[PDB]
């Protein structure tokens, strides 16, 4: 493909986790085109925190992440030979 990822954003939901649920997040990507789509299925979400946090999902759910608790993970995309880092931070709506 001659056009190539102008730059890299980053689509809701804010950094907050749930009290013991999933939460997915949507990437997204502006070619030097003009031109934007999804790369959520493209990217693939993983955490440092395996051991307190569990990356499993599908083709179809790409972009499915659930976190128990470790107070402060944080989640790595990576797409092709260009990757963007971002903290997740814990905090849950209710008890």
């Amino acid at each position: 493909s001659a056009a190539t990822l102008s730059s890299i954003s980053i689509s809701p939901i804010n950094t907050n986790i749930n009290t013991t649920v999933s939460k997915q997040f949507f990437a997204v990507g502006t070619y030097s085109d003009g031109t934007k789509a999804d790369l959520t299925s493209s990217v693939t979400w993983s955490s440092s925190n395996q051991s307190q946090a569990k990356v499993s999902n599908a083709s179809e759910t790409k972009g499915l992440v659930t976190g128990i608790a470790s107070g402060n993970p944080t989640i790595i995309a990576t797409y092709g030979s260009v990757s963007g880092n971002t903290i997740l931070t814990v905090n849950k709506t209710d008890t």
